[PDB]
């Protein structure tokens, strides 16, 4: 059940019940991905304007885009008059100093500013270990019905966003994190498919790591293709709300793959937000070489890479539509 | 100047014929204190919670509706009077006295949904405001409200804010210094967050006067006469069209109650009051030194004359917020 409203925000964010949505709201990733290149520090400007040239470049060839308010309303205003922006709510990264990861909002933000700013939803990132501190994670539910019922009252669609982790695991790319990653991510789906949270859609990790499956592990094996699929089932049982995946900065070809591993095992997932696979390679090449080297990558190699991503789109995600 | 249905019927049920009369026990801290004085051992969040509780069922009755807080104030809820509705705060308790910014925070377990589950009729918030402040403090206190307002429009429960102002640089908001700007800091955070974007129901607020430095009720120094203090009574009802009540801390149930009438005589058109430490303060003594029964029968001589007092007064001095809908 939509509001009139919340439909006429998702039909803009969407093709045919399809999200093909182009994520750059990256700050503190972004960041960190700069400092691969340069020693000096990023600046404003060269923030600003790497996220414009994506956006003017790509958005073109996404149903929307996603970006932050603190860096991204200039390029928001250069997308495409036929996408649709989600702008992110959260701020950035979280306390390495302790494990409780708790969410905080854009402290000069609200709701109700955000679709001021011209947005079709309100995105927000949640860090959740669903076998965690009970007390913190108590704490989070109760921050997500706040938001949630912001976006009720504002009538414009919630995109909450879900990145798993553990306590007591340092790395989540390791074999031990790979082997409790489906429990991760699919109980805390359940969970925050709540009526109480006012999810409207759920952006979400694939709930394996791919990287240690049968036929795509370069290494260690730990998990059959039948159990792999089993995961993406799971996943499809532990919500009716639409879900999609995001890439998580793996290959371009990976995440294709993945996707359509997941149509094939039974998942009706139904687009992506999709950033790094994308345009990852775009960043060295800004700050090496400037703007115009970055424009003429972005219509090559990132117009190849989303347009692969577009074609596998189109034979594997399910329409949100068939969900109501 | 408008009400759904259910905004409607909450109102209704934390008022009597469009007046609020409201008993304010929220206090958290600043009750421990108090007990505190009268004993030996470190206060119990037993003891807090019972005390609410007698106040709660002996006063009720008496009252439109009572405020609580949701950390010591449920089970105080649940033995109110069944004709008496429920205000739950939802700010944290102080400020950091280290900075100037007073920034709000909100219970870290709690969301207007979860206070309407545990069956309130109103979210009541606390904001400290100087309107003369950091604009980026001030930025960040104003998105903090529309989030809020939001929460309460989608939950369909009256939003109260509570306003309580301040100056950066003046310690002492007693002082003769912020008398003088009592009425600019008052009225200008109400027509700040009267704004339709906040999403505010009734507005909780000072009298825009230290009526301590005012002609006849004065003590000592005297800054303002009567016709002054009733001209910042004046342009505070010229400030919001938003119904608001008063608060009554700082002053004496007696010079409270006068209060009210200069209130009405200069033509302020205010629809009750959220008044709490008056009416109950006594039984804080008797409750820690004579134990439960002894409160219980304070409450039922002294405890209702205070706030029966209180009713008569403003009897002939509240106006109904439903001339405002
Ligand atoms: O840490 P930051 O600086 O806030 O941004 C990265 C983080 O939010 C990610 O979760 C992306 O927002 C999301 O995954 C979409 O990007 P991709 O994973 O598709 O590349
Ligand atoms: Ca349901
Ligand atoms: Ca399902
Ligand atoms: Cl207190």
């Amino acid at each position: 059940t939509l509001t009139e409203n919340k439909r006429k925000s998702m039909e803009k964010l969407s093709v045919d019940g399809v999200i093909s949505a182009l994520a750059f709201d990256q700050r503190g990733a972004l960041k960190r991905m700069m400092a691969q290149h340069q020693t000096k520090e990023p600046t404003v400007e060269q923030i600003e304007e790497l996220k414009s040239l994506v956006s003017e470049e790509l958005t073109p060839f996404a149903s929307s885009i996603l970006l932050d308010p603190e860096y991204g309303l200039p390029a928001s205003r250069v997308r495409s008059e036929e996408a649709g922006l989600l702008l992110a709510y959260e701020k950035t990264g979280y306390d390495a100093t302790t494990t409780s990861r708790l969410p905080d909002c854009l402290d000069v933000w609200s709701a109700k500013r955000i679709k001021e700013a011209g947005a079709e939803a309100v995105k927000f990132l949640l860090y959740y270990d669903i076998d965690g501190d009970q007390d913190v994670n108590e704490q989070k539910k109760a921050y997500i019905e706040r938001i949630g019922s912001e976006c009720r009252a504002e009538d414009i669609p919630f995109y909450l966003e879900i990145l798993t982790y553990d306590e007591k695991i340092a790395d989540n790319a390791s074999p031990e994190f790979a082997k409790v990653k489906a429990h991760k991510v699919n109980e805390a789906m359940k969970v925050f498919s709540k009526e109480r949270f006012g999810v409207d859609v759920l952006k979400v990790e694939v709930p394996v790591n791919m990287k240690f499956v049968e036929g795509f592990a370069d290494g260690e094996v730990l998990f059959t293709k039948e159990e792999a699929a089993q995961a993406f089932r799971d996943q499809e049982a532990s919500t009716d709300l639409p879900y999609i995946y995001l890439s998580a900065g793996v290959s371009a070809k990976l995440f294709q793959d993945t996707l359509v591993f997941a149509a094939e095992s039974g998942a009706k997932f139904n687009g992506v937000l999709c950033g790094r696979a994308t345009w990852a390679g775009s960043v060295k090449v800004y700050i090496e070489e400037g703007p115009q080297a970055a424009r003429e990558w972005l219509r090559t190699e990132g117009f190849k890479n989303i347009d692969e991503l577009n074609k596998v789109l189109d034979k594997t995600a399910s329409p949100w539509t068939e969900k109501m």
